[PDB]
């Protein structure tokens, strides 16, 4: 009897136009064994907040932690002043409200916390909710659509416990310069868990919820996924894959198809990344299980989804430069650190608190690093040449198209609607374009999503 997998609430907003997050401390059971964790509406994780196009909605939130917090909605088009960044301060015991002004295509994003270097521990510690947004375009195409049924998120995440069952998160050298990865994969928040599905199409909304730990999706009987949806939205088309890497922060909608009397298991594949591979991840591990149920599934494939418009013209357009690194010192400690605990298989397929930068400096909070133009196209050129770390680059306030990633041209299911971008030891280009305003006082973030990363300097603010 595994666990069935756990289904977020759907959250919209009441008859006041308000929907409210309570952030606070609870306890879970991972193993039978009871840990300290966190989350929104709840003990763990948090709801599904959806919302729809053209439509306005004010969120309420309460801080009900005895620390600071902030709360961040990755992959919404919001002004600076909502968007939650490190200047979003909410009080311990105190309520801020925003009024969010959805204007972007349907869509899954997701929010969590963004508190100014401890981002990562407030994420591991249980932080972290999903955004469902809606169109009037989406629905004409009768995709599954029963939300917990035929269309289910599946949020993924590792972590790793101490003996007496609690949460060991720890922003020290090694994780600074490699990450902080466990040994437990969760999904919804729950071990490996199955979901029963009717015959006929299922839609998961997959969310890499790790701090620092590469995904790549695949089925145990290597039936196919067929994308329909990445960071941003919709695919112009369904692009069928056999296997689906997905980055921290990441998400993609999927298909598959699910037949009567065959299970199968949701996998994850060993990844190509500094540590990720360390048993069980050196091989291919469960994600979930997918029960079949001899009920027909309404939900459609459809051959085309949505237009995706050309990418405009390059001459002329405002050109920044990001230049990503890591101190010498922390490379050199932190790998040692790796190897000295784990050796070789931490290699297998291949003051430490300011030491990642971008453009040589540790993130700071009161020196925007610049200004973008507002409304127009920009050409960003992110680089990690000069280092070996995966750095999956985000950046608030926008859906961006890819032009180059990590030095070739971007996959089909990776060429539509992206807010994050691989760079490791080579270049990405991406054209982005802001249509809101973000001020010095709430600037937006453009950041590396390995979270030790970020909360150790791979970060500026700027503004817009
Ligand atoms: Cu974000
Ligand atoms: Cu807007
Ligand atoms: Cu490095
Ligand atoms: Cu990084």
């Amino acid at each position: 009897e595994r666990p069935t997998l756990p289904i977020p609430d759907l959250l919209t907003t009441d008859a006041r136009n308000r929907i409210q997050l309570t952030i606070g401390a609870g306890q879970s059971t991972f193993g039978g064994k009871t840990a300290t964790t966190w989350g929104y509406n709840g003990n763990l994780l948090g709801p599904a907040v959806k919302l729809q196009r053209g439509k306005a909605v004010t969120v309420d939130i309460y801080n009900q932690l005895t620390e600071e917090t902030t709360l961040h909605w990755h992959g919404l088009e919001v002004p600076g002043e909502v968007d939650g960044g490190p200047q979003g301060i909410i009080p311990p015991g105190g309520k801020r409200s925003v009024t969010l002004n959805v204007d972007q295509p349907a869509a899954t994003c997701w929010f969590h916390p963004h508190q100014h270097g401890k981002t990562g521990r407030q994420v591991a510690m249980g932080l972290a909710g999903l955004v469902v947004i809606e169109d009037d375009e989406i629905l004409k195409l009768m995709l599954p659509k029963q939300w917990g049924i035929d269309d289910v998120p599946v949020i993924v995440q590792d972590k790793k416990f101490s003996a007496d069952g609690q949460i060991d998160y720890q922003l020290d050298v090694m994780t600074a310069a490699v990450g902080w990865f466990g040994d437990t994969l969760l999904t919804n928040g729950a071990i490996y868990p199955q979901h029963a599905a009717p015959r006929g199409w299922l839609r998961l909304r997959l969310l890499n919820g790790c701090n620092a730990r590469s995904l790549n999706f695949a089925t145990s009987d290597n039936r196919p996924l067929y994308v329909i949806a990445s960071d941003g939205g919709l695919l112009p088309e369904p692009v069928k894959v056999s296997e689906l890497p997905v980055l921290m922060g990441e998400r993609f909608e999927v298909l598959v198809e699910v037949n009567d009397n065959k299970p199968f298991d949701l996998v994850t594949l060993p990844v190509s990344q500094m540590g990720m591979a360390i048993a069980p991840f050196d091989k291919p591990h469960p994600v979930m299980r997918i029960q079949p149920i001899a009920i027909s599934a309404s939900g459609a494939l459809p051959d085309t989804l949505s237009s995706l418009p050309a990418l405009p013209s390059l001459e002329g357009l405002t050109v920044r430069k990001l230049q990503l690194s890591m101190d010498p010192m922390l490379d050199m400690m932190g790998m040692q650190m790796l190897m000295e605990k784990y050796g070789d298989q931490a290699m297998a397929g291949m003051d430490f608190h300011h030491a990642n930068k971008i453009n040589g400096q540790a993130f700071d909070m009161n020196k925007p690093m610049f200004a973008a133009a507002k409304g127009q196209y920009e050409r960003w050129v992110i680089s990690g040449v000069g280092d070996m770390m995966l750095h999956p680059f985000h950046i608030h306030g926008t859906q961006f198209r890819i032009l180059s990633e990590n030095g070739k041209p971007p996959a089909a299911h990776r060429a539509g609607w992206k807010d994050t971008v691989k760079v490791e030891g080579n270049v990405s280009e991406v054209l982005v374009k802001f249509n809101h305003d973000a001020p010095k006082e709430h600037a937006y973030m453009a950041h590396c999503h390995l979270l030790e990363h970020e909360d150790t300097g791979m970060m500026l603010g700027f503004t817009v």
